[PDB]
């Protein structure tokens, strides 16, 4: 429905900066937490578009997203992006979108972490309903396998192109031992690890999440920058050392159109660069609402009148 980069140029011209302030704050006690703020606007635009559908909170008509498998004591940063919205509000009050605001997130966290800088699209309107349902089973799982991966990203429009370079997403944050635990001792019903698992890796991965363990052990998605925004991701795969089932497919799965892709990334990061850009803002353009549909939450948690 059309968004646009220019959408607050009446209104709120200045958010971009107000938003990558509050994210540098933010840094400065989290070191996750631009990872988490991107995941977010992933979550949200894979399920009923980018809508911040995700951020809404429990209650009477409320079935939270927050609940759903793949969100459930996972996704992270909430609080932030209030704080955010809070100085967005006082700035231009009942202007700046939910929606908007983690679309916008994303890319401070980006740019903040060393990586490319994007030109954000705006416009996006905030939905009155969640769909905790639609967050299990549309978004990706790490151990659902890559044909089931990719054809979800067709689902909400993004090509295989897309699928490799929004998984370097994976060059910063972390990751619990349950997500990647099924590759550390009987993998796929074989009894074996993961052979595709760099031993050296499987080794400490072992020695965190041990196998009758609670599962509370926490790491690195990339083990080479945790932190930086770089293509090291690409370059880890080659290694064998992408510490999702669904990171390491991109390189190991015989035949795969990823691998080539993953190559060209590794061998250059400018080029990571320039398509994840593009990437994001395809991901961004999924299914917004727009115009009078939806409303401007004032406060990201809950619908209007509800708080
Ligand atoms: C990026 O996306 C933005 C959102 O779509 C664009 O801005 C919107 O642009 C429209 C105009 O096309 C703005 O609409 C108006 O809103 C005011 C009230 O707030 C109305 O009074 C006004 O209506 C009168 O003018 C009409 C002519 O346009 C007459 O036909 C009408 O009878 C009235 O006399 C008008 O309301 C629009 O009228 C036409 C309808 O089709 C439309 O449904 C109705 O909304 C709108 O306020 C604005 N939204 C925001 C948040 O700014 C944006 O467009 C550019 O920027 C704006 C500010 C305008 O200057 C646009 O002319 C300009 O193209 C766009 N930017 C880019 C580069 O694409
Ligand atoms: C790594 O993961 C593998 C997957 O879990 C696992 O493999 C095997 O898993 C099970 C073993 O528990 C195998 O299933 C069994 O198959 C035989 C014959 O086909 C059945 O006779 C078994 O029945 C059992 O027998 C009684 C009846 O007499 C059952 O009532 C009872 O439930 C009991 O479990 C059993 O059958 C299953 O029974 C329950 C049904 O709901 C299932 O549908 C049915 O399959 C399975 O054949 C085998 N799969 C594969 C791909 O190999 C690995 O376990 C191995 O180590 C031991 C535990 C032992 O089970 C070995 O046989 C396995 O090879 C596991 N490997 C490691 C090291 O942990
Ligand atoms: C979407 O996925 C989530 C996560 O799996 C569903 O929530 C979870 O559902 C389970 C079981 O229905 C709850 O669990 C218990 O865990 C045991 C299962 O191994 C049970 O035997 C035992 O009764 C426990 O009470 C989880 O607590 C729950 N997890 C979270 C974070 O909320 C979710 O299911 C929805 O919510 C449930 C509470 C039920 O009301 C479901 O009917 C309901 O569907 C899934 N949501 C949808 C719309 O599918
Ligand atoms: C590493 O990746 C970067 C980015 O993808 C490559 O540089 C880009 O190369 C493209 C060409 O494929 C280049 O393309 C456009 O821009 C032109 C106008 O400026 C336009 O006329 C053209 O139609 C293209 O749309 C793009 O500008 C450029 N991006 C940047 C930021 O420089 C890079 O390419 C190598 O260097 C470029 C300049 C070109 O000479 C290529 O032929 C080289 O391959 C990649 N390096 C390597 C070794 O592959
Ligand atoms: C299991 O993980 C190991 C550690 O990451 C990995 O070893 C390392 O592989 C890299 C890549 O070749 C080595 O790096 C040099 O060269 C490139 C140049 O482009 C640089 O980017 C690097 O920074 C570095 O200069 C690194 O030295 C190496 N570390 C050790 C101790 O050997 C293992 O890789 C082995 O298998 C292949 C990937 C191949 O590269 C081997 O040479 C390498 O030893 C990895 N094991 C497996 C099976 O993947
Ligand atoms: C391609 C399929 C994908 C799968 C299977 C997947 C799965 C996962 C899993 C399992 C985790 C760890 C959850 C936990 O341990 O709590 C995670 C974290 C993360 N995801 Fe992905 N994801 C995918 C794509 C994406 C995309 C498209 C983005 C962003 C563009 C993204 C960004 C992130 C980030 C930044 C983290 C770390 C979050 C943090 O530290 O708070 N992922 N993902
Ligand atoms: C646009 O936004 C930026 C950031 O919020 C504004 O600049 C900051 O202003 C405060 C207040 O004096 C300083 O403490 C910061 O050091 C500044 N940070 C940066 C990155 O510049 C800026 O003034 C805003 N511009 C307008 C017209 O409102
Ligand atoms: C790789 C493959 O063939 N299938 C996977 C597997 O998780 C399962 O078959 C299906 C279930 O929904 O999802 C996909
Ligand atoms: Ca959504
Ligand atoms: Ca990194």
């Amino acid at each position: 429905g059309s968004l646009n980069a220019t959408f607050y140029a009446g209104t709120c011209p200045n958010a971009s900066a107000m938003v990558r302030t509050i994210v540098q704050q933010a840094f400065q006690s989290d070191s996750r937490i631009g990872a988490s703020l991107i995941r977010l606007h992933f979550h949200d635009c894979f399920v009923l578009g980018c809508d911040a559908s995700i951020l809404l909170d429990n209650s009477g008509s409320i079935i939270s997203e927050k609940n759903a498998g793949p969100n459930a004591n996972s996704a992270r940063g909430f609080n932030v992006v209030d704080n955010i919205k809070t100085a967005l509000e006082n700035a231009c009050p009942g202007v700046v979108s939910c929606t908007d605001v983690l679309a916008l997130a994303s890319q401070a966290s980006v740019s903040l972490s060393g990586g490319p800088s994007w030109t954000v699209d705006l416009g996006r309107r905030d939905t009155l309903t969640a769909n905790q349902a639609g967050a299990n089973s549309s978004i990706p799982s790490p151990t659902q396998g890559l044909s089931n991966i990719t054809s979800k990203f067709s689902a909400v429009g993004l090509n295989t192109n897309d699928l490799v370079a929004l998984s370097g997403a994976h060059t910063f944050g972390r990751a619990t031992c349950g997500v990647f635990s099924n590759r550390l001792f009987n993998f796929s019903g074989k009894g074996n690890p993961d052979p595709t698992l760099n031993t050296t890796l499987l080794s400490t991965l072992q020695e965190l999440c041990p196998q009758k363990g609670r599962g509370s052990g926490s790491t690195n998605l990339d083990l080479s920058t945790p932190d930086a925004f770089d293509n090291n991701y690409f370059t880890n795969l080659q290694s064998n050392n992408g510490l999702l089932q669904s990171d390491q497919e991109l390189f190991s799965t015989t035949g795969s159109a990823t691998i080539a892709i993953v190559t060209s990334f590794a061998s250059n990061q400018t080029l990571f660069f320039q398509a994840f850009a593009q990437s994001m803002i395809n991901m961004g353009n999924i299914s917004p609402l727009t115009g009078s549909s939806g409303e401007i939450r004032l406060d990201c948690k809950k619908t209007n009148g509800s708080g």
